């Protein structure tokens, strides 16, 4: 069983070291908190939160970093290396990369203005990476609501609250133009923009992402508060201003009978959202963890111990 007090004797300063690293990095890279939270998400959705995503290529297995959902998208790996080294110095061979990333995600959310809580700990590190599994399990922005629900259920998160609350991670961070081009100019081969995208916002996004323009250009997920972790993401959805298809579908999908009330509840109360987010975050963090003597306490998050 994972417990929040796992390192209270072996490495009481772990949370503080992780926080200090992120605070320092945020000065030069204001996007890092968002990036780190996303790394934890992509770790947990592939064989559980086992730091499998942190492993680099080997001749026996490919890295998850080359997955369609990670390639030229996932970032912050050097920052994780930095905090890992700092933690290893303070507490040699004690904190797993899986746990380190979980703490980093939580601290990132709090540093960005989100809720503060102690995450369950005790996870151990994988002995391999899972590229095929990542390509299969990571959801995509073009998923319909049923597909989004399928993706979450596939990894163990059955609740619509899991999906709606965790999607709140898009209250900050960036998204490439490439992922909304269809919504802007030719949605579902209709030759027209996505009708669920606010027409005023449509104009703004078209200006940032012109047809035949730089597909790698970055746009903010939350037009209200781009770098602050708050419930503004849901207020946007209510006005048809969700950035990607998967965002807006939580409120506009024909299958959104169960998600609409959740979106409204989170838009109406920061407390309701924050509570739901912590609850869902801990559930995602409890996905098939290696514990006890299973796996290892990786010394270098990029490679399995030898
Ligand atoms: C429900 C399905 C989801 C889909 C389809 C999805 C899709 C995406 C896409 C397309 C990007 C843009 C990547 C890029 O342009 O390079 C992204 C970024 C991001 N996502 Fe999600 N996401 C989902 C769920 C989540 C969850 C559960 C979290 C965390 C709790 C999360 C946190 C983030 C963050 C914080 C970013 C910004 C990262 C950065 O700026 O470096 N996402 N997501
Ligand atoms: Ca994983
Ligand atoms: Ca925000």
């Amino acid at each position: 069983q994972l417990t929040p007090t796992f390192y209270d004797n072996s490495c009481p300063n772990v949370s503080n070291i992780v926080r200090d690293t992120i605070v320092n990095e945020l000065r030069s890279d204001p996007r890092i908190a968002a990036s780190i939270l996303r790394l934890h998400f992509h770790d947990c959705f592939v064989n559980g939160c086992d730091a499998s995503i942190l492993l680099d290529n080997t001749t026996s297995f490919r890295t998850e970093k080359d997955a369609f959902g990670n390639a030229n998208s996932a970032r912050g790996f050097p920052v994780i290396d930095r905090m890992k080294a700092a933690v290893e110095s303070a507490c040699p061979r004690t904190v797993s990369c899986a746990d380190l990333l979980t703490i980093a995600a939580q601290q990132s959310v709090t540093l960005a203005g989100g809720p503060s809580w102690r995450v369950p700990l005790g996870r151990r590190d994988s002995l391999q990476a899972f590229l095929d599994l990542a390509n299969a399990n990571l959801p995509a922005p073009f998923f319909t609501l049923p597909q989004l629900k399928d993706s979450f259920r596939n990894v163990g998160l059955n609740r619509s609250s899991d999906l709606v609350a965790l999607s709140g991670g898009h209250t900050f961070g960036k998204n490439q133009c490439r992922f909304i081009m269809d919504r802007l100019y030719n949605f579902s081969n209709t030759g027209l923009p996505d009708p669920t995208l606010n027409t005023t916002y449509l104009q703004t996004l078209r200006g940032l992402c012109p047809l035949n323009g730089n597909l790698s250009a970055l746009v903010d997920f939350d037009l209200r508060t781009p770098t602050i972790f708050d419930n503004k993401y849901y207020v946007n959805l209510e006005e048809q201003k969700g950035l990607i298809q998967s965002d807006q579908e939580l409120f506009s999908s024909p299958n959104a009978t169960d998600t609409i009330p959740l979106v409204r509840s989170f838009a109406n109360s920061t407390q309701t959202f924050f509570n739901a987010f912590v609850e869902a975050m801990d559930r995602m963090g409890n996905i098939t963890p290696l514990t006890g003597t299973q796996g290892q306490i990786r010394l270098n998050c990029r490679v399995v111990n030898s």
